């Protein structure tokens, strides 16, 4: 039989990255929250949170075949980026997790959103290329505030 | 014959993202090729090219299933950036493409390099994590040295 479902795999996937991101966002103190690269990029807290809640709405909306969640407004007190962090990678990780495999063959119909509709494994691809991305930027922001110890891109696991 | 058409939905896949990189390297002129955002970064025109030759890499050995071609040294006289990536995107994109379907299936023995085997669809998405990985970091870049009107990171349809 199967060793792995397919929702097993894309959560290696995902946390193949994710862990790199939250290695990231631990070194940013609150001294730097608000720390720009430049004057029209996002601050380090606003790009941090996007991804966390980006992923979730991806996530949530993929595992309950609902568009509508897509763009549903996420509302959090936390403050404490790395405490948000952990508490969303958990959230979209449990989501991912509780997929079963038909769930990713499953089609979406976005054309209200990105004007197309889409196979529920394409869209997860769309938000993997998405925090990669948004990775990659935060790897400068990082290295601006002056740490240049950083991990590899993405984890060997 | 190829029932998944895997080659051209990958060339497609590397397409949407390679599009969006080809048209921030547009808008680095000559005079930014030595930016760099922070004293310990690539330089816009180091980064550039890392993403043009390491990605012709990948599909190089991907193409030929020898992972000794990945890190063959590229030397090339090119200088200026845009020609060199229209030149290295053609070079990719054609090495892909003629690719069966089958190919992406055989193993690549990577030890000596990633310290581990691979399937060939392993390592491309590997290619494309780092190119993607990459073009989030050009567009810090990009806009640091000005520009505000940016592409969406990849381009659909
Ligand atoms: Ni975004
Ligand atoms: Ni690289």
């Amino acid at each position: 039989s199967n060793a792995m479902s397919r929702a097993k795999k894309w959560v290696q996937y995902f946390l193949s990255h994710r862990h790199v991101t939250m290695e990231l966002i631990h070194k940013i103190d609150e001294a730097h929250y608000d720390y720009k690269p430049t004057p029209t990029s996002m601050t380090a807290k606003q790009l941090a949170t996007h991804m966390l809640f980006s992923f979730y709405n991806f996530a949530n909306t993929a595992k309950h075949g609902d568009p509508s969640l897509f763009r549903q407004k996420i509302e959090e007190p936390e403050t404490n980026l790395a405490k948000l962090a952990e508490t969303y990678t958990e959230k979209t990780r449990q989501l991912i997790e509780s997929m079963s495999d038909d769930d990713f063959d499953r089609t979406l119909d976005l054309t209200a959103i990105f004007g197309t509709q889409m196979s529920t494994a394409q869209f997860l691809q769309l938000a993997m290329d998405h925090e990669i991305h948004h990775k990659g930027q935060l790897f400068v922001y990082v290295r601006g505030m002056g740490h240049t110890d950083l991990p590899l891109f993405v984890k060997r696991g």
